[PDB]
């Protein structure tokens, strides 16, 4: 309608809701395994999605692969925030329609602590009242929010691609926002993205530790998920990548 074309395209390429396949007898092991399964399924959707994402397929194949493997985590927790904020007013973590967790289902300490950290996103969503339009644009920026220390092969086309999406976000902010109020809401939304780097870092550490101890904890990791983890997680944890900040 009165909504910009690219934002409309972004909405059309958003995947259908993904189920985890959970049963429900939730042990910590059966819960983590279900979360890795849902992740495996989300990874597939991310990749298929990036192929319709305007501008993405025009970057080097190496670059497409690097950006995906660098951002899967941030993307999955950011979309967790949306679903949570949208279906249960952000007061419950809506991983999937068959895997929604309240405070009672988070028995183990470390696990409840991880959840409390992810919960910050849907809480900001409820607070700033993030829009469907703003969300879609921000999700794309996250895909383009970290690059190799030495840069990307198609760096120029990447920088041009990222600017279009920053301009697109401003368009979505202009849908509801004034000059100072719009300029202020821009500061707010790009600061939120900035704060995700630090947020995703804790999820990474918890993930790699759970992966490395997958035998003991009896927690299974699928093939595609095991690959991105093994291929990029350690490097990222060691801070051997370049985070793109707005502030
Ligand atoms: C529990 C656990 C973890 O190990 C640490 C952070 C976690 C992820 C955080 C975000 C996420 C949102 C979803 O909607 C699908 C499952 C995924 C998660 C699966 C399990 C992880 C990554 C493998």
């Amino acid at each position: 309608q009165l909504i910009p074309p690219l934002i409309n395209l972004l909405m059309s390429i958003e995947p259908d809701v993904i189920y985890a396949g959970h049963d429900n007898p939730d042990t910590s092991s059966s819960l983590l395994t279900s979360l890795n399964q849902l992740g495996e399924r989300q990874l597939l959707s991310v990749v298929k999605w990036s192929k319709s994402l305007p501008g993405f397929r025009n970057l080097h194949i190496d670059d497409q692969i690097t950006l995906i493997q660098y951002s899967w985590m941030s993307l999955m927790v950011f979309g967790l925030g949306w679903r949570s904020y949208k279906h249960v007013s952000g007061q419950m973590l809506y991983f999937a329609p068959d895997l929604i967790l309240n405070e009672q289902r988070m028995k183990e300490s470390s696990f409840y602590s991880l959840c409390l950290t992810m919960w910050q996103i849907p809480q900001e969503f409820v607070k700033l009242q993030v829009s469907q339009e703003e969300f879609l644009c921000m999700k794309v920026l996250l895909l383009l929010n970290t690059i190799p220390l030495e840069g990307l092969r198609s760096q120029t086309q990447f920088e041009e691609m990222r600017s279009s999406y920053i301009r697109e976000l401003i368009k979505a902010i202009g849908l509801r926002q004034g000059v100072v109020s719009s300029s202020q809401r821009f500061y707010q939304l790009t600061k939120l993205l900035d704060n995700l780097h630090d947020l995703v870092k804790q999820l990474h550490l918890y993930c790699l530790n759970t992966f490395i101890q997958s035998r003991a904890l009896s927690v299974e990791f699928p093939e595609m998920m095991s690959e991105v983890i093994a291929a990029q997680l350690p490097k990222i944890l060691a801070g051997m990548v370049k985070p793109l900040l707005f502030h």
